[PDB]
């Protein structure tokens, strides 16, 4: 079966349902559901992790990442290091999170 | 389906059109309802509808015309405002217009 | 479709057409209704029919042809001057043509 | 009908049979056809313009270029000025010719 | 299709799959056969499957990831090093990831 | 139809295939007539068949691997060289090899 992982994004930008989560480009997961969190207003995605993929800490990060320059955007999970250091079990929550990029803002960038 | 209305006024909308998504951090929570050039100041008012649930939306907020991807569909970036609430009729006096290829260039260029 | 008919002289139309759509603040409120070289100039003249709906747009107002997003159509911002009201069969004098990516590119680089 | 005029280049690029030839974005002829000259080995384009439009001076340009970004190349009759100036007949030739870029070449210039 | 099996481990393969071509000077001289997380590193490990009759192909070798056109399909360029010769079951160690975009971005921008 | 045989090696024919054209000055002269990879370097040595009818073509002309339009196919370019005639059978020293975008991204950033 699979474990599940909750990970809260400020944008979660093109982000949706059945998005795949990748280790190095690996598939090795998928984002099972988004939600607004109630009273933070802010995308917290629910991750289901294939079990056999055991040993991920909890130091590990998640980018929102898009497949080549037009492709359908998805969960990049850089591994964490292993300094107390805690395995991710089923429910955690990965909290070193990196948040869809922005056309406009990267826009806005790199005129002004 | 419950919804409450808000009003946004733009100088430009863009490739904004009828049920373009309403989005807070990417995440769709309503939907552009109408959208009409205002009979005195010839600007386009954004009729929106907003989820009954998405209660809590203070009045700071902010409205940027975002595009999805490179290529993608235009929407609305709903910026939540920091911490008076919005309720149905209300109007969104903070928002941010479409951008424009040729003044994008122009800028760049010249 | 009630209309009133307007002219408008550019140098470069560039990939505009016959019901290309003329718009204010991205909202549509008219169609190029035809496109011909002037005999005597050689330059292109747009004939643009626009919502008898709205009338008051003065002549001041500008004309600026553009691209929905990157690769998309090309269409006929009118940009709404401040405050005489233009009338069926006027000419709007105001116009900015349409870019060339090549002379873009040669800006670019050189 | 239509009147022929003759336009060599160094390079047509995308160009082909039946290409626009356009006026200020205005299409007012076709590309008839697209021969290497023998000697030469230049491309020599032969182009086929509607005959209403007769007031073309001999001093106008020929530059190829491309709609949109990605769409197809086309012929850009830039109108001469009208100093002795003649006008365009059938089976004349358009001196002045500017030929279709590289990307290549531009990318050789951008960077280098 | 006789071949021969090399492993290489990457820390990223991108748009890599089964199936992928694997080139030389852009000539396809074998394919992806299987991408496989490593069980104790969780780094990419690429197996593939080379063409026989290229078999004078030396250890010192290189494996780097790269993109057909702007927009095409992942694929993997084997540059052939200067001179011992890969056989059956070994491991090229010299290897080269794929970009990321965002990283790009992040590089232009930053 | 009669044609008659060049050869030409390459570091990198990137995305050239079989039947992909041969080109002057952007017009068809010529086919790809095959790629194989040199036994002994492990370069791409390429086959062309050009047009019998165009006889007249040094042997200081080169041949480039360009793209058609940004993201169209790719083809070669032989540039005609200053005035030893090409026969067939004969080879083009003179060739640049396709461009690799890594390594252009490789260049324009770092
Ligand atoms: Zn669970
Ligand atoms: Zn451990
Ligand atoms: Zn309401
Ligand atoms: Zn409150
Ligand atoms: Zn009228
Ligand atoms: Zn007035
Ligand atoms: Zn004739
Ligand atoms: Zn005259
Ligand atoms: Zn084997
Ligand atoms: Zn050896
Ligand atoms: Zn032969
Ligand atoms: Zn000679």
């Amino acid at each position: 079966p699979t474990y599940t992982l909750y990970a809260t994004f400020d944008n979660i930008g093109g982000l949706k349902a059945r998005s795949p989560v990748s280790i190095g480009g690996v598939v090795v997961g998928r984002v099972a559901d988004i939600t607004l969190d109630p009273k933070t207003y802010l995308p917290r995605v629910t991750l289901e992790i294939e079990q056999r993929y055991n040993h991920i800490p909890d130091t590990s990060s998640l980018s929102i990442r898009t497949s080549g320059l037009l492709g359908e955007q998805y969960l990049a999970l850089n591994v964490g290091f292993e300094l107390g250091t805690a395995i991710l079990k089923d429910g955690d929550t990965i909290q070193d999170t990196k948040s869809a990029m922005v056309l406009e803002d990267l826009i806005g960038q790199f005129l002004y």
